[PDB]
């Protein structure tokens, strides 16, 4: 269990916080040649860099925009002098993809995985009342000992270029915002709710950590901040009757708050009571049916590459809502903490995966995905590292993102080697860890490639439900061959349908690349007649098998990748443009989904 | 030697020509019915198709589009009664790609080739001043015995789909305008000629081909039809003193004027005296050098397809001539005659290609063409059959084309299999057979793939200059990867240098998609910008070798190909758009080419 809190930070009395996001220094290291020269202690030669967002997509010239290893941030903050006896904590959201934290020359921690976030106690070197130094190593490289995974080519200059596994631009640095905080020695570090419906009654059962032995209280508050129950201990049950419940697209939050007392400590945070299990081939939400539509998405937008932004999140969401949709995929790695926020409120189910992609070697890895090669991936010797890498973001995720409502389901990878058994014996080790991670047992589950035929794959009975990823009609039998395409598709479902496992499928992805105004008649491949028919083909063969009960279509915006023979300008497999605006399938969506 | 006549047709006293261009009645025969009930004798439910043009692109829905197999033509057409005692002619331009003429319900003739004209003796059915009738039954499917090479897919509902082994799409009908023509019953049937110089002073030696005994004058006239030379016999050398040469981009054209006598026949035609050699690496065009200057092409544009228009060919030389080219490679088939008489009029150079591409067994045939594998194409037992088409469509297309001052080379075969000696023997055979067809002996060349290594290469020596396809910077090292691609290519042309085999090589094919458009600074691989710093680099490398004496640009203009994931409505390789207007990299070309 982790060396620190991942709660969100709050302000009230015994909580403080200060953001640190605005231009920091920036600096590049490509001879590896910062830590023996001082850079701990200032950036020799810096230039301006924004946080949040990823440097990449602001350089006007290639060397930068690819640059691939070493580099460094740094800035300054003056600490309140209000904080000595405070515990004082620097909060990454994010730091892409490792980094080592220094802070007043000090190395405070290193971590390793680029999406979750970062605590440095700085307690022992924080001045108080000063102005205070951080200053952060990141290293941007892929490789198969750490999520996600890739390579790194040298060029003949000696520069390092990545080469990633999956698809889409690897965009690195301080990509969401920078806090610091401070606790109080004594602190709630993590808490856990789960809920259970009595009727029109409901039992929130709870347990809470904290850095001490002092008795804690926990109460629950409704939307308006009355009191609808209390009790005592760090292990718990809450009696709410004529209980309001979080509904798909119609959200009711409560307001747990946790208390530590002689008051030490307060904790506040939004949950939303709401229960989900897969009974059969079903879905339930609070014990009745629900079908998931909506989307795989992308932490991108044009500039700020990943980096984090609420308006990016405002018009996502009003688009989600215009389309009907209830749900999404986090693909593929979690995404900053505002999203999940912003999810409860609104009432859509979340997907949340971990940054397991990659588990195939090949850079061209879309083609590769039904090719039938295997790429001997598992038998490797960095495997062990790399399932301990898995099993720590793993952990880190739920740990995260556990108490969300919105939060219905854990993937744990994205069209890996399922063929063999030494997958198997891989899988198996990262549900275990999951399952005793999660207070709530809710569905894990993770995302098939086409390569991952029903005959050969032995980690789908590993899965609560079954997720499949399936082009058929674009990466197969496409274009004038589209007949042959459905019939192909209806083959395979008809093999799953055949092996009776009742439990539900999910399509979480299937879409044409789509170029906005490219219009044919009859259609081709590319234009955005094409992607209708295609939409309507898939959506006959979801229609067909009872069992399929979700379709997250890929994607919901264009989206930036590595650039290559393929790749115009990116993934156009959009269902809105990049600049947020909708092509004519979109509209197909919008009316099936009502 | 040929059963009939590849003059172009004229109108004189002797020679009379009727157009047969206008709506036509088409129809599909998908059961492969028409011949067993009646079609010959006039279409049963016909629908009206332009001629001349391609008829894939009119419709509306993808079956018809996608047309693969038999299809139907059929017109009427009155004679005059004048035309009684002559021989009588149906000249197609062509026929794509082969099919069966009937006249007035008889089977005149069937053709194999879909690029070269088709003669049909109607002599014995023609009812001269009455209406008359003709109806042509098509095929359009692709095979490894004929060319261009393929394959034909049978769906699940036993519909016909083109597979071609060629990256551009099969387009088919009757293409190319279509006359019925009358001759003397003893005519002139082909004439060659051939070129010396002597100082100031030419000679143009002769010789001509009739249906008859009669003796044959011939006479040489000057631009204002003033006389300069005459010779009696079938064979003769005519000599014009201060002889005025065609020259690169700037013509000068004489008259021939063939004569039989007691007046039975006369044939007019516009030639230019010009020489074409290959002295060690350099070509000479009248003895001194010259740098080829232009673009592969093809015969493509929006609704048209392949249909001729005289419309496409004075924009197409507007264009060429704004960016000071002086050269065109007719890629990957003969063009239409015009194009050729147009040529001559504007002094440009052409190597004249028949249509030898898909001689490797790929349908994704561009990234295959470096991928390394071979696909054991010519130890196959359909070769002999295929080479009989390869040379009868070389016959055709040399003598066809052999009088135009503007075609200075044969291009035998784009991007086949050269590493193993059954391709050595299989060519060797087509060179000795070009050989003896052309009257002028001018150099005989074909393009070649990535995968035909200088160190496996069997073919090369046959070559009187050699043609590089190369697309180092787009399918091999592309993007950021760019650097090291230059360095490849300088590693390759080190191997040819290395070899010093003495002799020219042109550069047929390098280029970039690009959609009109997009920018990005940084450039990516897809945008105007990135086409650019790609050319800028392929110069770099041309520029580096005393024996490139040629660049030849893939392609003048973006068009249409196979749909498919690789394929964004076609291939965007053009300089220009398939409208005929220029990217930025035209401009590129232009300021290179002054
Ligand atoms: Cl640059
Ligand atoms: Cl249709």
């Amino acid at each position: 269990m982790l060396e620190y809190s991942e709660l969100y930070p709050i302000q009230n009395g015994h909580r403080m916080m200060q953001s640190l996001d605005g231009m920091w220094k920036f600096q590049f290291d490509p001879e590896e040649i910062g830590e023996k020269s001082g850079w701990e202690n200032g950036l020799p030669a810096p230039v301006s860099m924004p946080v949040p967002s990823s440097f990449a997509d602001f350089f006007t010239d290639h060397k930068e925009r690819d640059y691939c290893g070493d580099f460094w941030y740094e800035t300054e903050f003056y600490l309140p002098a209000e904080w000595r006896n405070k515990k004082i904590w620097l909060r990454f959201g994010s730091i892409t993809h490792r980094g080592t934290v220094y802070c007043n020359g000090m190395e405070i921690t290193s971590h390793e995985g680029g999406f979750l976030p970062v605590l440095a106690d700085i307690s022992t070197v924080a001045k108080p009342g000063q102005v205070n130094q951080v200053v952060v190593k990141i290293n941007n490289e892929l490789n198969e000992t750490s999520l996600p995974c890739g390579a790194t080519k040298i060029l003949n200059n000696g520069r390092k270029l990545a080469k990633p596994y999956f698809d889409f631009f690897n965009y690195s640095g301080l990509q969401r915002s920078v806090w610091v905080i401070a606790l109080p020695e004594e602190s709630v570090k993590d808490y856990s709710v789960d809920y259970e419906l009595c009727g029109t009654d409901a039992l929130v059962k709870y347990e809470v950590v904290t850095t001490g032995e002092h008795p804690v209280i926990v109460r629950l508050l409704d939307a308006e901040g009355e009191l609808v129950a209390e009790t005592e201990g760090k292990e718990g049950i809450l009696q709410v009757a004529n209980a309001h419940l979080w509904e798909v697209r119609n959200a009711y939050l409560y307001q747990i708050v946790i208390l530590i007392t002689d008051v030490l400590d307060e904790y506040r945070e939004k949950i939303g009571i709401r229960t989900v299990r897969i009974e059969g081939t079903q879905i339930l939400l609070n014990d009745r049916p629900v079908y998931l539509k909506g989307f795989g998405k992308h932490e991108d937008f044009s500039i700020l590459g990943r980096g984090f932004h609420w308006g990016i999140v405002k018009r996502d969401f009003e688009c989600l809502k215009w389309t009907n949709a209830n749900c999404f995929r986090t693909s593929h790695y979690p995404y900053a903490e505002e999203w999940y926020q912003f999810a409860d409120e609104e009432g859509f189910l979340i997907i949340d995966e971990v940054p397991a992609v990659g588990m195939m070697r090949s850079t061209r890895n879309f083609v590769a995905a039904g090719s039938g090669n295997y790429t001997y991936f598992f038998e490797a010797l960095t495997v062990p590292e790399l399932l301990k890498s898995h099993i720590a973001d793993t952990e880190e995720m739920i740990t995260r993102d556990k108490n969300h409502p919105s939060v219905i389901a854990w993937s744990l990878f994205n069209e890996p080697e399922t063929i063999t058994d030494y997958a198997y014996e891989y899988f198996k080790e990262v549900f275990a860890a999951a399952e005793t991670y999660d207070f709530q047992s809710r569905p894990m589950t993770g995302a098939f490639e086409k390569n991952s035929k029903p005959e050969l794959c032995k980690c789908y009975p590993l899965c609560d439900f079954i997720c499949l990823n399936r082009y058929y009609g674009w990466y197969i039998s496409g274009g004038p061959e589209i007949e042959e395409a459905e019939e192909l598709f209806r083959d395979e479902m008809d093999r799953w349908k055949a092996k009776e496992l009742n439990v539900p499928f999910v399509f979480t992805e299937f879409g044409t690349d789509t170029m906005a105004g490219l219009h044919k008649l009859p259609s081709i491949m590319w234009s955005e007649e094409y992607q209708k028919e295609y939409l309507e083909m898939n959506f006959r063969v979801f229609d067909s098998y009872e069992f399929v009960q979700g379709e997250l279509a890929w994607n919901f915006a264009d989206f930036q990748t590595t650039e290559g023979i393929m790749r115009v300008d990116g993934n156009h497999k959009g269902v809105f443009t990049r600049d947020r605006q909708p092509k004519a399938a979109a509209v197909v969506f919008k009316d099936r989904w009502e």
